[PDB]
Formats: C-alpha cells, structure tokens, sequence
C-alpha cells in the first residue's frame, strides 16, 4: 500500500513525490487527474500522467469528450487508469491563470467523496495557479474518503507540511 505519507488529518496524508511513480509503485484503485473540461492531457499532472500511459489516456479521453461534450469546471468523470491504476478520476479544479472560479475549488473536491481511497494531486494548485495551501486547507475541509496526496514539488511540499493547521 501507500508507504511514507505524513498524515494530515484523520483521512488525508501526504507526501513529497511524483504522482507518476506513486501510481506505478502502488497501482492504486483510483489515481486522480488534475484535468481541464476539455481532457486535453498537455502540461503538470495531466501531461505527466498521459505520457506514463504512451498516451492511452488521451486516446481514451478524446473518445469520452466525442460523445459527452467537456466536462464542467469542478465536475470529473471516471476513466480507465491504464497502466497507472484501476480508474482515473478526471477531476477539473478552477484554472484561475485561465481566468476561472476559486470557489468551484470545493465542488472539485467534493468528486474525491465517491471513492474510498485516491491518490492525488492538490487540485488548482501548480499551473492552475491557485493558492496550494488554500487548496490543500478546502482538501481536508471537503474531502471525507482517504486521499494520499503527492506533492511534486519539494519546497512547495515543505511548505504546506509547516503551514499546515
Ligand atoms: O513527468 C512526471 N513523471 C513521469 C512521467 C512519465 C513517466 C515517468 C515519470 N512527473 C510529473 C508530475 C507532475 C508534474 N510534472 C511532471
Ligand atoms: O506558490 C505557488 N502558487 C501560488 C501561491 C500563492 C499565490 C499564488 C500562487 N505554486 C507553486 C508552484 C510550483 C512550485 N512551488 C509552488
């Protein structure tokens, strides 16, 4: 199962690592993608996990938004993991950089509530350009299932670690 995380809170824990290897590693049931409404996997997390799947994911995406149309900021959808996990959950978090809400951040969160156990990355956080201790503060406000985040970053990850209330 998932090995070093700092526990936060009584169901979220964290630890300064690559999303991409923690899936490899564990296989977990759910990894989650910090996706846009499009699922156009191209840059942070979403690019990083879609080239560890040989871009199986975007493939697979592309499909979805044919017949569903995007996604609605703060929505997700649940996809194949291909060889990173069980499922993907696609979650989209406001990209304030691309002029959208903060507040739709707890209604992102609040996808993580459908599944019992996900690794993920703070949503709206790095390129998306939110706040990531407001991000990791609404996470463990929002979120009631285990979520084993992984932070990319090492001073970011340093940083929530000691701001942390
Ligand atoms: O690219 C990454 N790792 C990886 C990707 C493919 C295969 C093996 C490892 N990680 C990453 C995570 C978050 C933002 N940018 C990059
Ligand atoms: O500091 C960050 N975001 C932020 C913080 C305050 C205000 C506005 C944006 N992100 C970040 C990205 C990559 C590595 N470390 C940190």
């Amino acid at each position: 199962s998932f090995s070093g995380y700092l526990k936060l809170t009584d169901n979220v824990y964290i630890k300064n690592a690559d999303i991409v290897e923690e899936a490899k590693k564990v296989k977990p049931t759910v990894v989650v993608n910090a996706a846009n409404v499009y699922l156009k996997h191209g840059g942070g997390v979403a690019g990083a996990l879609n080239k560890a799947t040989n871009n199986a994911m975007q493939v697979e995406s592309d499909d979805y938004i044919a017949t569903n149309g995007p996604l609605k900021v703060g929505g997700s959808c649940v996809l194949s993991g291909h060889n990173l996990a069980k499922h993907c959950l696609h979650v989209v978090g406001p990209n304030v950089n691309k002029g959208e809400d903060i507040q739709l951040l707890k209604s992102a969160y609040e996808n993580f509530n459908q599944h019992e156990v996900l690794l993920a990355p703070l949503l709206s956080a790095g390129i998306f350009g939110a706040d990531p201790i407001h991000s990791l503060r609404v996470c463990v406000d929002t979120v009631r299932t285990n979520v084993y985040l992984a932070v990319f970053d090492k001073n970011l990850y340093d940083k929530l670690v000691s701001s942390f209330l």
